[PDB]
């Protein structure tokens, strides 16, 4: 219905601020751009569903987050995939692990504190319907 999709739109914009937010972080500098090929390329081979902040943004856009799961989703993508590809002791894994961990953290610490349970489901429940 009209009421839905004001729905869905109120959940982009929620969306698409706190991603802005991650991806202002300089921490979090590593995950706001796609793997380029040419700089590594041995990425493409390890991480079969790379994920980043840009593509998430393009998706956000796309409508293909219809709840904050579908988003959270994404983001431990890109957090998964940050632990994998980089599980060595040497101190250039374990920055990138750290900073892929925090993103995460800091992602369901903001979704937690700001977005409303009633207004999540509300959402699963447009999505359930459909
Ligand atoms: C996405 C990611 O996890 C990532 N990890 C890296 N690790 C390394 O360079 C070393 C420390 N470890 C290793 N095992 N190669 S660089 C990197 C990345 C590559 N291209 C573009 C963007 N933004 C990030």
């Amino acid at each position: 219905s009209m009421q839905e999709e004001d729905t869905f739109r109120e959940l982009r914009i929620f969306l698409r601020n706190v991603t802005h937010r991650l991806a202002i972080d300089k921490r979090f500098r590593v995950f706001t751009k796609p793997v380029d090929p040419d700089e590594v390329p041995d990425y493409v081979t390890v991480i079969k569903q790379p994920m980043d902040l840009s593509s998430v943004i393009s998706k956000i856009d796309l409508h293909k987050y219809l709840t904050v799961k579908d988003y959270l989703r994404d983001i431990d993508l890109i957090c998964s995939n940050a632990l994998e590809y980089n599980p060595d002791r040497d101190p250039g894994d374990r920055l990138i692990r750290h900073r892929a961990c925090a993103l995460r953290d800091t992602a369901y610490a903001i979704i937690k504190e700001e977005l409303d349970e009633d207004f999540e489901q509300l959402c699963e429940e447009i999505q359930e319907s459909r």
